[PDB]
């Protein structure tokens, strides 16, 4: 049982790069993340910025999530990201993954109090 | 009865301008392309780039969708688009929508054949 909050922070963060190193990055984060566990997650976005700034994303923007929830916040600013996706040469538990290095908004659900991210809808 | 091709092209694509006009342009748009009808669509994008452009993303990278399906392709290039989300003062039959423009690859799902977009999936 992991906390929603935990989750989000294992799935999400990655503030110990300012950005997605080379294109192996996903490989290597997918996997470190234990995101290639039992199957291949096939879509995930690590955020490059500091915990606390990703945090202060749920006192932003008030946003509709994509699933209709209110509880979405998209940042004020753009942030580091990197987004992980499968390659169609995929196959578990031989998980392959293309690197997209980006500036984007990100959106966040926020949830719970302490009122933390517990789940990453988009960027922008 | 509208074909899921049919729908992805009045959902997602506005060749007609370059990049989103003033704050206002998705309260505008989401209304006339009747995403405001009998519900407020919480999130919805808009591709500024030829239709052709966009379909022709059906033949670029082949990666995973959110939702694991295969027949997902991210766009080689970034293209202008603009996010139109739901903001937290927003009640049917009163839309309103947040507009956010910016320069991403986009991911759509194909389908058919003729082989064209269906499903925006994502931007990055
Ligand atoms: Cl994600
Ligand atoms: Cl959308």
């Amino acid at each position: 049982k992991e906390t929603a909050a935990a989750k989000f922070e294992r799935q999400h963060m990655d503030s110990s790069t300012s950005a997605a190193s080379s294109s192996n990055y996903c490989n290597q984060m997918m996997k470190s993340r234990n995101l290639t566990k039992d199957r291949c997650k096939p879509v995930n976005t690590f955020v490059h910025e500091s915990l606390a700034d990703v945090q202060a994303v749920c006192s932003q923007k008030n946003v509709a999530c994509k699933n209709g929830q209110t509880n979405c916040y998209q940042s004020y600013s753009t942030m580091s990201i990197t987004d992980c996706r499968e390659t169609g040469s995929s196959k578990y538990p031989n998980c392959a993954y293309k690197t997209t290095q980006a500036n984007k908004h990100i959106i966040v659900a926020c949830e719970g109090n302490a009122y933390v991210p517990v789940h990453f809808d988009a960027s922008v």
